[PDB]
């Protein structure tokens, strides 16, 4: 195919251990996902990969997980571009709550409305929230409009303000011939394969990416894959 | 007063640092790693907030920065790299210790060379181990014929370090963006003696601490106000 583009969702989180909802919350890699990035970055290099530039969001998990992927196929030298359009879906007032604290204060016909709903989004982040001021105020964020910055977002807004990085960012690139490896994260990653693959809300909902993995795409000269999504690894990894 | 970060990466593997590492990419050692990290706490100690960091095209710079952002928590900082900012390019005495160089070029050449601002050693041959290695490096394809090295003077360095200083980074420090810069011994005397106005001598005898954040406060027209302060404890400061 004319073009080549390569796809990484990051692995477990500190607060994944925790099953507590991340979102913006900048929550590290754990040592298990960790290695599972360098896992991916070997089957990258033993592949022969190369890239010529890379994006990823402004979250450390993400961030990491490029950092130990260029560092495994010796490409440290690459351009790197951060957007907080990569991030991770925002969830709101459930940022922080883990799955007991979630169903006790919302019961679980509220907590499967929002898991099954591609437009319904959690509750907002309010000033009193105890992340509110970690997220909401750090100055990573600090150039964003009162609308830009969410309080809280469905899958379809966080598909929303991804798409516009895509398009205006990171499609030149691709048909300038350069070869784009993007390190991000699992609702931001499904906004761009709903996107190249032209797939419904349903479909997009129930596609979860694995971890740690490079997903790879073909794509003819207008960005439309010839092909499924090919996993790339070892056997048993790659079954899984 | 503008505030202006730099740091010089420490030890690199195989004692290439004693090796004329150049434009060979060399990783940091255990130890320079280990550096680099005290220089990132001593950072984060002070409170240090940068809006966007400069680095060469080079590992071992790189990785120094890259362990710099995790000890201050700023990951989610722009990164831009250049190979402006690589080391010097040592030529044909690259990856030679001490001994062989003498034993190649005497003593007399070899002094000659270390003390001069102008003359550049040897260039890197075809015969050279690194000659493909360098030379023929992805991330150099987009140089001119006339940009890539195959050696360098001192006054080389600097005379292709300063340009992206003045196009690239004088604008960021201007507009109040907080800078930090991670890079190597030669490139960074480029920057040095062009904020300080030193001469070649002076320049030729400064030696830069390793992973140790060295600090410059400027006034206006980008002229050091004070001497470069270094941050950490009593001790290593
Ligand atoms: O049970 C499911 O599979 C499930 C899957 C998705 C969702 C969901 C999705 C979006 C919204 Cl806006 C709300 C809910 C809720 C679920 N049910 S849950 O018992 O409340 C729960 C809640 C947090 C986690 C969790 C969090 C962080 C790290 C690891 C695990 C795991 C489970
Ligand atoms: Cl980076």
């Amino acid at each position: 195919a004319a073009y080549k583009l390569v796809l990484i969702r990051h692995g477990e989180s500190a607060w994944n251990l925790e099953n507590r909802f991340s979102g913006w919350y900048d929550a590290d890699l754990s040592p298990a996902g960790h290695e599972e990035a360098k896992r991916g970055g070997q089957a990258l290099r033993d592949a022969g990969y190369e890239f010529d530039i890379c994006f990823t969001s402004v979250q450390k998990r993400a961030i990491r997980t490029l950092w130990t992927v260029l560092d495994a196929i010796d490409q440290m030298w690459l351009p790197v571009v951060r957007t907080w359009r990569l991030n991770e879906r925002h969830y709101g007032g459930l940022t922080g709550l883990n799955k007991a604290e979630t169903a006790a204060k919302h019961g679980e016909a509220q907590v499967k409305i929002w898991r099954r709903s591609y437009d319904v989004p959690p509750p907002p982040m309010e000033p009193d929230h105890p992340f509110y001021s970690n997220i909401s105020k750090d100055r990573r964020y600090a150039d964003l409009t009162e609308d830009q910055l969410p309080s809280c977002e469905s899958l379809k807004d966080t598909i929303a303000r991804a798409l516009p990085f895509w398009n205006e960012e990171i499609v030149p690139q691709i048909k300038e011939g350069k070869r784009v490896l993007i390190a991000a994260h699992g609702n931001s990653l499904r906004g761009i394969v709903k996107h190249l693959e032209g797939l419904s809300e349903e479909a997009i909902m129930e596609l979860n990416l694995p971890t740690g993995i490079p997903i790879v795409y073909e794509l003819d000269k207008n960005l439309k894959p010839i092909k499924p999504m090919q996993f790339l690894g070892d056997e048993e990894t790659v079954r899984k």
